[PDB]
């Protein structure tokens, strides 16, 4: 709806058992972009000149780990305020991402590789209901970071 409280716990707690193999459930995510869409590995410094997706490289790991906490934050910031709120750190992110040759059309690729984990990392616990929490976060935070990669180009 406008994430409810069971909504909240349910990203917090997929949220949770995604951290407890970083390794392992990032170097995955980035399996699933490549999967989606090949030709993005090229924006990506840690996977440019790679053959394969690095399995042990703290620059992969540190980066989707970050990405993944940001929507489980702003998924708990929307269950408490109603909205997600644009600070530095999200303006920041709006001129590196036009820094990188990320465009609003990118956005639907990194959306699916983000579902699919999170499905994979609950295995038997997954529902529709966690399904929709982790969507809406994710459309929520990128309705703010697209506007703020607007302004920057
Ligand atoms: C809400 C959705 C997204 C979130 C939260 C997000 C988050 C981030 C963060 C936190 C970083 C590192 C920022 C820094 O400290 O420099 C970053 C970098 C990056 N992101 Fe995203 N991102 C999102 C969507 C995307 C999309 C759709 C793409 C395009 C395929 C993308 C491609 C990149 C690239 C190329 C970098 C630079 C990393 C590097 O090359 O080392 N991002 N993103």
């Amino acid at each position: 709806g406008a994430l409810t409280e069971s909504q909240a716990a349910l990203v917090k707690s997929s949220w949770e058992e995604f951290n407890a193999n970083i390794p392992k459930h990032t170097h995955r995510f980035f399996i699933l972009v490549l999967e989606i869409a090949p030709a993005a590995k090229d924006l990506f410094s840690f996977l440019k000149g790679t053959s394969e997706v690095p399995q042990n490289n703290p620059e992969l790991q540190a980066h989707a780990g970050k990405v993944f906490k940001l929507v489980y934050e702003a998924a708990i910031q929307l269950e408490v305020t109603g909205v997600v709120v644009t600070d530095a750190t999200l303006k920041n992110l709006g001129s590196v991402h036009v820094s990188k040759g990320v465009a609003d059309a990118h956005f639907p690729v990194v959306k699916e590789a983000i579902l699919k984990t999170i499905k994979e990392v609950v295995g038997a616990k997954w529902s529709e209901e966690l399904n929709s929490a982790w969507t809406i976060a994710y459309d929520e935070l990128a309705i703010v970071i697209k506007k703020e990669m607007d302004d920057a180009a």
